[PDB]
């Protein structure tokens, strides 16, 4: 059992099979903890942001504007990219390992016989950290779907969705309206429930009614507009033209403002634009070079892998695409592949190391064309040796691919 004064990796060591299984939804052993705690109410005001895909971006966006507000802002963020410290910032900063460690030592201490899960246990840290931090706003990033989700212990004052696709079906059942209904668990009665996905499943209609929250959706109670080079937003408070065009997905981008505009807080036009103009988030269409194109995407699901799609077709025209891709075996790879193969021309597979990794020829059997390569970084390697400057390359499939290209990337820069 670590302590306080261990290094965090023993921590993440430790956290990773404290519990029977991996991943445990349910509210109570958590609740309790939280509750000895009294890390339950975070901040005075709380956005809690759920969705298949969006979250991060979309939380990312409140904070920017927030911050850009004067608020003092903490955001609970998952999964990460390299360093597990980046789940958790405040005033857009991560805080020092030994915080970390400090916090957990908390945790472990609180938690007396109650077992908890690796999230539930990162999820009181996050917590816990916002809570000694005195801060005004708190934005936590549902882990998976909602209802059961340990972010929902903390009632929130605001509650977002920003998507709903087929994700998770695993837990939370095998359509839309089920997946919905999830995610709908942490609206709360009498607080703004900011739906951004534009084909609203109705039980996200139902679970609202269920709670009495005020349901306030994309393309009924606010909406948006684009141009090529900007964009409009309207609710029942007015509207705002020629917002700066977003560093991350659209769609998030809007429903952050609905979100923040829904909340009552005390932000000017000024920090809404400067918010939106600097919100951007490593991974999520992240156009890192030119000379060739280089793109690092996370997208990781069908919905995400069409909306990515998406972005690559609008991309100037000419060169070939050539993607570099690993992926775990708990996607849909299949869906997910279906849709990048609209778009990309030469593919470069790579395993990813791994209890559940794909391995490089299990991607090119769904592929039909394409070369296999024994780690990403050949991959990566492989595809910017054949590619020409007109060319672009994407770094896609996974969390785990484009961190491993970031990082062979940093390491050359020494
Ligand atoms: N009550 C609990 N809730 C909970 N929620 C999540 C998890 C596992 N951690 C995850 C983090 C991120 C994702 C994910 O898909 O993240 P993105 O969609 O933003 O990419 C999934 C699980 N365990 C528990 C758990 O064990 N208990
Ligand atoms: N509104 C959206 N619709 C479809 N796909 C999206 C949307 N927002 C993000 N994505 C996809 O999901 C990936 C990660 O997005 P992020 O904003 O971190 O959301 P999340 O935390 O839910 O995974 C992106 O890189 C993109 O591929
Ligand atoms: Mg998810
Ligand atoms: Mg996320």
């Amino acid at each position: 059992t670590p302590q306080a004064a261990s290094p965090l990796a023993s921590w993440l060591s430790y956290l990773e099979n404290l519990h029977s299984k991996t991943i445990d939804l349910g509210l109570e052993r958590v609740s309790l903890v939280a509750a000895r705690l009294g890390v339950l109410k975070p901040a005075p005001f709380v956005f809690t942001v759920a969705g298949t895909n969006g979250k991060g971006t979309t939380c990312r966006t409140l904070e920017s504007i927030l911050m850009a507000a004067g608020y003092k802002v903490g955001v609970y963020s998952s999964p990460h990219l390299v360093r597990y410290t980046e789940r958790v910032r405040v005033q857009g900063q991560e805080l020092p390992e030994s915080a970390h460690t400090a916090s957990f030592a908390e945790i472990e201490s609180a938690r007396g016989d109650i077992s908890l899960t690796y999230f539930e246990y990162g999820t009181l840290s996050a917590l816990w950290l916002f809570k000694q931090a005195q801060l005004d706003v708190v934005i936590l990033e549902v882990g998976l779907g909602g209802r059961l989700d340990a972010t929902n212990i903390v009632d929130a004052d605001v509650a977002v969705v920003t998507s709903i696709a087929l994700d998770h079906t695993d837990w939370l059942g095998p359509d839309r309206e089920s997946i919905g209904r999830e995610k709908a668990g942490i609206f709360r009665s009498e607080k703004p429930a900011i739906v951004g996905e534009p084909e609203m499943p109705s039980t996200i209609a139902d679970v609202a009614q269920e709670k009495g929250a005020l349901l306030q959706r994309r393309g009924v109670e606010w909406n948006y507009s684009v141009t090529d080079h900007d964009w409009a937003f309207s609710d029942a408070h007015g509207t705002l033209e020629n917002l700066p065009l977003p560093l991350v997905p659209q769609p998030n981008a809007a429903t952050a403002l609905a979100a923040l505009r829904a909340s009552g807080l005390e932000v000017s036009e000024n920090a809404i634009r400067d918010g939106i103009a600097s919100a951007i988030l490593p991974g999520r269409f992240q156009i890192v070079s030119e000379s060739p194109r280089v793109i690092f995407d996370v997208a990781h699901n069908p919905h995400a892998a069409e909306y990515l799609t998406g972005r690559m077709k609008a991309l100037p025209k000419n060169g070939r695409v050539l993607a570099v891709i690993g992926m775990l075996h708990d996607k849909d790879i299949a869906g997910t592949l279906a849709w990048l193969k609209s778009v990309v021309d030469d593919w470069y597979c790579a395993p990813l190391e791994g209890p559940r990794g794909a391995t490089a020829e299990q991607l090119l059997e769904h592929l039909g064309n394409g070369k296999s390569f024994d780690s990403v970084a050949q991959a990566w390697d492989a595809a910017m040796a054949d590619a020409k400057a007109e060319d672009t390359v994407l770094v896609c499939g996974s969390f785990h691919t484009v961190a491993h290209v970031m990082e062979v990337i940093d390491a050359r820069r020494s």
